[PDB]
């Protein structure tokens, strides 16, 4: 249940508007910058790696989310974890709590928070082995001020795809 409080906190902690940077190993590097507006209930990603998503971007909306992709000018359009809290480690950024879950794609998880100022710092995915499937970190963070015209724009000649 430890588990439980420190999400809460977390939920909390970011209610205002933020954004980040995320990078990691998913084998190929993913990069993306990420953008919230939690009063609006939208979220945006941008992904700068690899080639395949360069370019691409997503918004998430209460209604629905929009899948930019880049290189084929496509605006997509459509309509758990039993963590528990292992301990704390140190971590570059400081002191973070160590939260682990088992269980569709990977056997467990570690999530890792930042206590200070509680938000998420890095997602690990593993296999039945223990084998790392993904290894996500938030590289930088930054609480700021956005707006609905900054995270729902688009680029007016894209083509939709409507599900």
């Amino acid at each position: 249940q430890s588990a439980q409080e420190i999400l809460d906190r977390v939920e909390k902690n970011l209610s205002t508007p933020w954004q980040a940077t995320v990078q990691g190993r998913i084998e190929e590097e993913l990069l993306a910058r990420v953008y919230a507006l939690p009063q609006a209930r939208l979220f945006r990603v941008e992904f700068l790696k690899p080639g395949s998503l360069e370019g691409n971007f997503t918004v998430i909306t209460e209604k629905e989310v929009w899948n930019y992709l880049y290189l084929t000018n496509q605006l997509v359009i459509s309509p758990q974890v039993d963590l528990r809290l292992e301990g704390e480690v140190r971590l570059p950024e400081g002191m973070a709590w160590k939260l682990v879950g088992r269980s569709q794609g990977f056997a467990a998880m570690e999530l890792y928070i930042l206590k200070a100022d509680p938000r998420p710092l890095r997602f690990v995915f593993l296999d039945e082995k223990g084998k790392v499937l993904a290894d996500l970190k938030v590289v930088e963070f930054k609480r700021t001020n956005l707006t609905e015209a900054q995270l729902k724009r688009y680029p007016k000649d894209a083509q939709v795809v409507r599900r």
